[PDB]
């Protein structure tokens, strides 16, 4: 009876295999549910159709004379103030729009056939407000603006899914900074100061660390009796970790030393190796103890999952 013909947009069109009463032929689709219809001089699946919502809300499917583009429009009951308005190109570049109550443009979002894409948002004003570009490697940068056109928030994000967000003040500085690893974990930057110093938390699977931030370096810290131990982070990212306990006593103060070759740190307390907490590509500790001699590890090293378990081996 009908033949379905598939058009831009993942929509299909079904025209009528014979002509109607008229010299005319039907054309049915389905759009998000509802069902749209018109008639069309051409078989080729060509033509306007047309279907109106349970608000009366009517919405439009044009479809162009060599199928080479489609348009959808929704309008309110008026059938001239959109609401939105979507067109689709064969080579699967589209453009779609959304409309605030006046049917003046308050999103747009451009996407090519590469799938990069580029998104606006504009305010009650017809001022940008918001701006998103997608490139093909799916690495992107996303600006918020204020009322000022001023520059509120930027977040980078590469390629590898690792990025840096930044929050600014009025003053144009860099308020707030989270920057985001490939591996997921995060480094979240509050209250930054003029001098580029503020507070910094360290958030990873199972436990969050909390330090400060210096324009030389982060330094997250634990603290445990008169134990502290410190993960430092250079700008480059790069960890290193040092151990300081104000223990007087030989019998029981620890000291470590940090190997950066093998990113451990090695807690002797008495002359003994104890311990060995190694910081992995991942960004998760893991502990080991030595053997009571203090000359070889024993057992298997043990993944910290929880920062009671940090605390647990600086006892």
């Amino acid at each position: 009876n009908s033949v379905s013909v598939d058009l831009p947009g993942s929509m299909k069109v079904l025209v009528s295999k014979s002509s109607n009463a008229d010299g005319k032929y039907d054309l049915i689709a389905t759009v998000d549910a509802l069902e749209l219809s018109g008639t069309s001089d051409k078989n080729n699946g060509s033509g306007v159709l047309e279907g109106v919502k349970a608000d009366a809300s009517k919405v439009k499917l044009t479809i162009s004379d060599d199928l080479g583009q489609t348009t959808l429009e929704v309008f309110k009951s008026d059938g001239s103030t959109l609401v939105s308005k979507k067109v689709t190109s064969k080579d699967k570049s589209s453009t779609y729009e959304k409309f605030n109550e006046k049917g003046e443009l308050s999103e747009k979002k451009i996407t090519r056939a590469d799938k990069s894409s580029t998104y606006e948002k504009f305010n009650e004003k017809g001022e940008l407000s918001e701006k998103k570009i997608t490139r093909a490697d799916k690495s992107s940068t996303y600006e918020k603006f204020n009322e000022k056109g001023e520059l509120s928030e930027k977040k980078i994000t590469r390629a590898d899914k690792s990025s840096t967000y930044e929050k600014f003040n009025e003053k144009g500085e860099v308020s707030e900074k989270i920057i985001t690893r490939a591996d997921g974990t995060r480094l979240e930057y509050t209250g930054i100061k003029s001098d580029g110093s503020g507070k910094a938390k360290e958030v990873l699977k199972g436990y969050v660390l909390e330090g400060t931030l210096t324009a030389e370096k982060t330094t997250l810290v634990v603290k445990e009796g008169t134990v502290t131990l410190s993960k430092n982070i250079s700008k480059s990212g790069e960890v290193s970790v040092e151990l300081n306990d104000t223990d007087s006593s030989a019998a029981t103060k620890k000291t470590a030393a940090w190997n950066s070759g093998t990113s451990t740190l090695t807690i002797t307390v008495n002359s003994k190796k104890t311990k060995d907490l190694v910081f992995t590509s991942s960004n998760t500790i893991t502990v080991q103890q030595y053997d009571s001699n203090g000359t070889s590890l024993e057992g298997s090293a043990v993944e910290i999952t929880k920062l009671d378990e940090i605390k647990n081996a600086l006892k």
